[PDB]
């Protein structure tokens, strides 16, 4: 029929690790490849252009090779993943990352002021990632060029982009995939019937606590139900770790200057609300997005409130 026509492009699934590869101008990208993305665009249903030689393509992992290539950035071997990450960054290139008081941050769009509040924490608190995928999004995030970044955030959390996302539940998967191996915390429970039992936690679960914002409370002790029935106190025994991070449900409370690193602010309800970040430098900052507002003080619902930390030892 029609003469045949190539031309040479590479696949990846890392964007560093190329894969030569020469395709016939009449079959669509899918047909060669399976799912087939140029920068986050799907060009599966589309067959070659000559402005194509020489690009990059991201493929599924779909051979030995690109699945130990894929598990060696990203930490996972989800089936969906690379297509989720791909079909993210379509709409995160598009946004606008802001340099906000000195902060990445995100213009809204797309229902994300989720991300733009736990990008805005993941800058003031000591954290390492360990897939080389989000170490490499997060140094170009901190620079100001935050779309792969996001999209990430996006793909390792199952969001995709408009869904109604939490911030607590989203900074637990990114501390999933980040180095806390070095964090430890001892609580202890006194329950005036049955006596006190000591419990020792490690990693995320050493960092994170739902229940009451105050860290201060926290070390004073909270009251819980024991499983006996009567009231019990928690504290806080011990703590070995760079932060903390407190959540509660959506409260009103009063954020004073000085005594804390960051927090989280949600206005509205389960289904229908808004994020906005509050920060403690030289004054209080409200960084809403591309937003900045200042005050002396600060009173609103909040949710998440982070603390700084390296060691922590009870006198109870
Ligand atoms: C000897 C004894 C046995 C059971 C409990 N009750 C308990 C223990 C722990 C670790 N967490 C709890 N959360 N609610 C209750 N908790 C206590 C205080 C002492
Ligand atoms: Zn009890």
């Amino acid at each position: 029929m029609r003469e045949v026509r190539t031309i040479k492009v590479f696949t990846t699934v890392d964007n560093i690790n190329l894969h030569t590869q020469v395709v016939d101008m009449s079959m669509t990208y899918g047909q060669q490849f399976g799912p087939t993305y140029l920068d986050g665009a799907d060009v599966t249903k589309i067959k070659p252009h000559n402005s194509h030689e020489g690009k990059t393509f991201y493929v599924l992992p779909n051979d030995d090779t690109l699945r130990v290539e894929a598990f060696e950035y990203y930490h996972t071997t989800d089936p969906s993943f690379l297509g989720r990450y791909m079909s993210a960054l379509n709409h995160t290139k598009k946004w606008k990352y802001p340099q906000v008081n000195g902060l990445t941050s995100i213009k809204w769009a797309d229902n994300n002021c989720y991300l733009a509040t736990a990008l805005l924490t993941l800058q003031q608190i000591e954290l390492k990632f360990n897939p080389p995928a989000l170490q490499d999004a997060y140094y170009r995030a901190r620079a100001g060029e935050a779309a792969n970044f996001c999209a990430l955030i996006l793909a390792y959390c199952n969001k995709t982009v408009g869904e109604l996302g939490d911030v607590r539940e989203t900074m637990s998967y990114l501390f999933q995939h980040a180095n806390l191996d070095s964090c430890k915390r001892v609580l202890n429970v006194v329950c005036k019937t049955c006596g006190q039992q000591q419990t020792t936690l490690k990693g995320v679960e050493a960092v994170m606590y739902m229940g009451t914002l105050s860290y201060e409370q926290f070390k004073k002790g909270v009251q819980i139900p024991c499983t006996c029935g009567k009231q019990a106190t928690k504290y806080l025994v011990q703590q070995e770790s760079p932060f903390v991070m407190m959540s509660a449900p959506p409260a009103q409370y009063e954020l004073k200057h000085g005594t804390f690193t960051c927090a989280s602010e949600y206005t509205g309800n389960y289904q229908c609300g808004h994020y906005k970040h509050i920060t403690s430098k030289e004054t209080l900052y409200c960084i809403d997005g591309a937003l900045l507002t200042k005050s002396s003080e600060y009173k609103g619902p909040i949710t998440d409130v982070f603390y700084k930390e390296n060691s922590y030892t009870t006198t109870i």
